[PDB]
C-alpha cells in the first residue's frame, strides 16, 4: 500500500 | 503502527 503514495508524488 | 500507513494513505 505504501507504493500507491510512491506513485501519486 | 497500523496509524503510520494510515496517515500515508
Amino acid at each position: 500500500l505504501a507504493a500507491a503514495l510512491c506513485q501519486a508524488l
